[PDB]
């Protein structure tokens, strides 16, 4: 059983979360509290580049969060079948993976760049990404992104429209293509439990959260917008 | 055959021509001179976040340096043999793009902005990085970091570590492997070739390549390290 080592939120472990829940995969997660916890795992040596995500799984130690990702999409066939579908794959996780970037650090802004932060988000949102995906699926009349099949550019889409939606609740008004996208996806068995009360799912971070990766890092005390 | 769209300089792309010449593969370049160009090929919508770089090769429109590196990788066999040894070079990636990454901003930093980024990316390098790889050939005594066959991790590796070198001249001190590494990885003929005179490999990005950039985009004036 996969082990995720994280803090106790979303950041960049949650898009893991998601991936494994969505191939039905069990797994064990390691909460980063105390800065003595962390050194600790330095000591050990178990972190590649001294950072986190890291996640033990099938004997590897794996830290850089794409590597985790294209790994798990991998082993259970939700990376496509071919190098031209992986290629769209990648490319338009790309994209959501830039999109989730954006809100990556809104728990370290300042109410003030918050404001400043969730307009930028939303705004790249409405006029770059949905029209992008919205296309995609249009010109494609399927039912998924990539090869008629649900894949990880799928799993990787819907997180980013609900991290969005939790910013502005009608930022999908527009795309009808992309809203019954969400319908499909969200009707997975997997995903449809991993989203149902009680799962491993992380809210979004909040103040504690931050204060603990400040702790256990020393870093990150003044994120700018 | 694959042309790569950028602007005529290193940027998010060099590391893309890095991968094409090792593996044998002649391009042609699209640079962008003028805002004009820009929003013309907006117009064409051949870049699905209207973004560059881009890459077109087999009938595709590639956007996202990532995706279209992996592509490369997979097609031409510089991606190891199987998942395990996918995810290794994809982590090795990581560390590399992260390295390389602190450096893609520089030339659009402040006279001293420039020096705090070099001793950042340079305690990277000697602290985290280097250290890193050091360990990896140390561990397994093998030429190449994985498979004991050249791989895209090797050639990330080598751009990375002579960008690093073009800010100190003695980052590799300490690191013996890496040195020899160097000029192992050096010395195969197709990068041997891209690291000869009149290749097609960019030179370290100058004050016009900064001020093009910026009108083309009308972006990037404000960079922090
Ligand atoms: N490229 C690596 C980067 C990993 C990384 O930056 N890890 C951070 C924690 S994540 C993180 C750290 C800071 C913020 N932030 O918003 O300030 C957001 C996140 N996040 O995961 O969303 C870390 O361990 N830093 C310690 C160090 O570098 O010494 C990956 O994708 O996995
Ligand atoms: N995730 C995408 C990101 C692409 C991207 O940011 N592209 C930039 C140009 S590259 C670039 C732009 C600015 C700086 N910079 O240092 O300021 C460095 C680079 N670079 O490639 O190294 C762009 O097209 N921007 C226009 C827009 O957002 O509308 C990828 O990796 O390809």
């Amino acid at each position: 059983k996969p082990v995720l080592y994280y803090f106790n939120g979303r950041g960049k472990m949650e898009s893991i979360r998601w991936l494994l829940a969505a191939a039905g995969v069990e797994f064990e997660e390691v909460f980063l509290e105390t800065r003595e916890q962390y050194e600790k795992l330095l000591q050990s040596g178990i972190l590649m580049f001294q950072q986190v995500p890291m996640v033990e799984i099938d004997g590897m130690k794996l830290v850089q969060t794409r590597a985790i990702l294209n790994y798990i999409a991998g082993k259970y066939n939700l990376y496509g079948k071919d190098l031209k579908e992986r290629a769209l794959i990648d490319m338009y996780v790309g994209g959501t993976d830039d999109l989730m970037g954006f809100l990556l650090s809104f728990p370290f802004l300042s109410a003030e760049d918050k404001v400043k932060q969730c307009a930028f988000v939303v705004e790249k949102a409405t006029s770059r990404y949905f029209p992008a995906y919205e296309k995609v699926l249009k010109d494609h009349g399927q039912d998924f992104l990539v090869g008629n099949r649900l894949s990880w550019a799928d799993i990787h889409l819907l997180e980013a429209i609900l991290m969005v939606e939790e910013k502005k609740s009608d930022a999908l008004s527009g795309f009808p293509l992309l809203q019954a996208f969400k319908k499909r996806i969200s009707s997975i068995p997997t995903i449809k439990k991993f989203l149902a009360p009680g799962s491993k799912r992380k809210p979004i971070s909040d103040d504690k959260y931050v204060e603990t990766v400040r702790r256990v890092l020393r870093m990150y005390y003044d994120v700018k917008p």
